[PDB]
């Protein structure tokens, strides 16, 4: 029995420093994401040149400011419920209604900086930023 439980411990030794070697030897997703990067580049150029034909972004942004503009100019004076009027008016003389629209300006042009070219852009920094190999050499080190 002694000499079935030696034998038995120094395979399952043997078998987990193989363990260990395998998964540091296995590391091909790393390939995936560099080319993924190069692919997300490429189309970052192709977007931006055809935004340049073709005006897209130019006429999006406009739209963005005059559907915040839009929201802005509602006024809330002329609105039903009487006392809609009265509050509006009493906010008018507050500069409430100020802050309301300065926060609407702050958002359209947070907004109009949401950029598909930064989308791209962000998304190859997060996917070029992490690298499997650091967390394949950490396993094979750690668990034992």
């Amino acid at each position: 029995a002694k000499i079935n439980f030696n034998e038995k411990l120094s395979q399952l030794q043997t078998y987990m420093i193989q363990f260990d070697q395998y998964i540091k030897d296995s590391y091909d997703l790393h390939d995936l994401k560099i080319a993924i990067a190069n692919i997300i580049d490429e189309i970052i150029e192709k977007l931006k040149s055809l935004d340049e034909h073709y005006h897209i972004r130019v006429n999006l942004v406009k739209t963005i400011h005059d559907l915040h503009l839009f929201i802005e100019n509602i006024d809330f004076n002329k609105s039903g419920s009487s006392t809609a009027s009265w509050i509006q008016n009493v906010d008018t003389k507050y500069q409430i209604r100020i802050q309301i629209q300065e926060k609407l300006q702050q958002l359209k042009r947070h907004i109009q900086n949401i950029d598909i070219q930064h989308l791209a852009g962000k998304l190859k920094q997060h996917i070029e930023a992490i690298d499997v190999r650091v967390l394949l050499d950490q396993l094979g080190t750690t668990i034992s």
